[PDB]
């Protein structure tokens, strides 16, 4: 057992596991996205770059939340992944509108974990999180809506052009 | 006559000849195929240097499976090359529709002569195949399947816009 | 639906998707063996490192899985994850027989989808295999072999002793 | 007097004097710790490395505190220091508890000023310690932790070869 723990609540430890599964959950998700952008009938290379990006962001913050909880001296328990919503994503508008929700959601995550540190006065949980989570979260969500913008600009009359030309003049390939 | 023969049917001998000959008639097709998209009135240059490249690359797999007959003491026979199917090519979508035919047609006979291999205990001719011609066979036809389905989506009511746009932001020019 | 697919069973796709469960599960594993030997209770770096870099490993072979699929045409499909077989690992020595024991599986699906393949007349799906799966994990086996037997040679009557030293000495830290 | 205090309490002015205080009392403490482990009948030179190491972190650490006192224009004030709690530290067992037990009460000490600032609504103070002290401190006695496993480990029924090896092959020399 640790010699470390110190200030350290098990409901913090609790909701940092649920949090963990949370991220890897969402790296699933983009995973399938990106490879969805992928198959010869979609055919969309920046936009399976995008979600595969952040496929590796989404995995990389559920790696620090468990560093985390091990310095601490919580213990990481890891639960069953359930698979992404959807098998088929629709248009990149779709998908786009998905990733929004998905974020939201994460983000409302995000804050309920900052909330519980501030009532359990945690200050080093909720530093944790302002420093490495929330203002990238805030970051990320900017930049889809504004991608999401552009994507509905370009509906227009003419929906496949459209979608061609922000995968090519938008996303990188 | 070869001194060095050795588990080398007649009938993969002339399965590999053939095999050449199928190979020449696709760079032929290749080479066609790039010189109407050099015409002044199609004048798609993107498209034109897709096609003269696959040409080179069908001629140095045919180079390739001469190579290889006579590694194994076989004897290079060559036949009369058709000419290519149509003078004329029609629309970036009609030659890139024509080009998968002609893909699938040639992966089967890599296919079929793999089956023959085995079938007569050949494993270098079986591995020849599966370590030059499969795989690379496999990428091209999924980058022309995923170069139709962009070309499909930019039909739209705006044919050519979306051959001028294809050409440009995805072909190299 | 793609306009590619060709000498590509139902059998073959479907096998396909449950290996890549197969790998990320793998994946999922060496995630929690890598952080319990991270925990300041266990605190074995070496141990650590060796079970992260395989948790990227198999995600890795998850993901050719997933692009070869797409190459040939087939369709990923996701399943749910199943959470890792323990929450706590034992020892240095519990932890090298657990990993082994799955490498075992993950080779022996390696080797069905290789028969399949074989019985189906899939060359391509042969030839990738053993390109980028089998030797590979006849090598990681062979090291995790290795690895065993070290520690098994360390354990004496000293058994702390031995398990530092084979972190300190063998592993990469 | 200054010309430029705003927001900031009496109370955690004093209590800013008095964390002062107890780190430059740690300095002082890894000051003997770092000696005793260079004695000729102890010559543990890692261990001496690592306590000497820690006594300039702790000095550096009082001075970011006597900066950010000037800064909000409080006014230092120095107290008497206290010699360290031991003479001779035992093992490098009894020291890395020891160092352990200082660290503990040196975070509490931390988190009880986080918590006078957050009552007294004086968020530079609480960025402070976020930035400067809260994680440097969590990492610290994670990393101590790992240590005292380690050697914990190695006690074995062979004391001293233990305390050799760990010495050589953990610490720094
Ligand atoms: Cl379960
Ligand atoms: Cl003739
Ligand atoms: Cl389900
Ligand atoms: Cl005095």
């Amino acid at each position: 057992s640790s010699q470390i723990r110190q200030n350290y609540s098990t409901e913090v430890e609790a909701a940092v596991n649920r949090l963990v599964n949370l991220y890897l959950r969402a790296s699933y998700t983009y995973l399938s996205l990106g490879f969805y952008f992928d198959r010869d009938d979609v055919a969309l290379e920046g936009v399976c770059h995008f979600f595969r990006e952040l496929a590796e962001e989404k995995r990389e913050g559920a790696e620090r939340l468990l560093k985390m909880q091990n310095q601490r001296g919580g213990r990481a328990l890891f639960q069953d992944l359930q698979k992404p919503s959807q098998d088929e994503w629709g248009t990149t508008l779709d998908a786009m509108k998905a990733a929004i929700v998905l974020e939201k959601s994460l983000n409302q995550a995000l804050l309920d974990l900052h909330a519980l540190g501030s009532a359990q006065a945690d200050p080093h949980l909720c530093d944790f999180l302002e420093s490495h989570f929330l203002d990238e979260e805030v970051k990320l969500i900017k930049k889809m809506g504004d991608h999401l913008t552009n994507i509905q600009r370009l509906v227009g009359s003419q929906a496949g052009l459209g979608e061609y030309l922000f995968e090519r003049l938008t996303l990188k390939h």
